[PDB]
């Protein structure tokens, strides 16, 4: 597989860049248009908030690019939110990608901790791929205040106070909120199968 991380230019890449090449695969990093778009799949990272986020991929010229892309792409944790219409603060409503119908929000958790932090399991669509060889009680890391609702869109749900999205599909844009990088034999599991979908 031709594998390029879209380079957000933040701290997450070179874990994911590891993760990737523990598996055997070569990893490129770029924002070069001919070489996004050439790539067989695609990761989005990124960490901090939406508004720096989005900020941060307008001043890189990535926004149009993103959404030109036709290939398998993983965004992790905030780059799955990233994905969807719209994303609150805690402020202002900050737009995001729309490339997923869903929108992000606070969780709320009452008197649970935020934010959701430590490992959990998830519960998910029958047979999906992305999943494939992962037991049902496997456990990923996952570090996030904001979250999206379950939907149409959904592929994995999780339940932390409330049910939401722990991974998430709109064609070719697929989504997961934890840190797959972070979550040891599952996470690896799940960006192996990834990258041989």
């Amino acid at each position: 597989q031709n594998v390029v991380i879209i380079d957000t230019g933040c701290a997450n890449i070179s874990s994911v860049k590891f993760a990737i090449e523990r598996l055997g695969y070569a990893v490129t990093i770029s924002r070069d248009p001919q070489v996004v778009l050439a790539a067989d799949k695609l990761f989005l990272p990124g960490v901090g908030t939406a508004s720096e986020a989005m900020k941060n991929l307008t001043e890189r010229d990535l926004i149009e690019l993103v959404k030109r892309v036709e290939k398998p792409l993983l965004g992790i944790c905030l780059g799955m939110q990233l994905l969807g219409k719209l994303s609150e603060e805690k402020d202002e409503i900050v737009q995001c990608l729309g490339l997923v119908d869903g929108e992000v929000r606070l969780l709320q958790t009452g008197d649970l901790p935020l934010p959701h932090m430590g490992w959990n399991t998830v519960q998910v669509k029958e047979g999906h791929p992305l999943f494939n060889g992962i037991e049902p009680d496997a456990y990923f890391y996952f570090v996030h205040s904001f979250a999206m609702p379950v939907g149409d869109y959904t592929i994995a749900q999780c339940e932390y106070g409330q049910p939401f999205s722990a991974a998430i599909q709109a064609g070719n844009y697929y989504g997961v909120q934890f840190h797959p990088e972070r979550s040891s034999k599952a996470g690896a599991r799940l960006i192996q199968n990834f990258l041989e979908l």
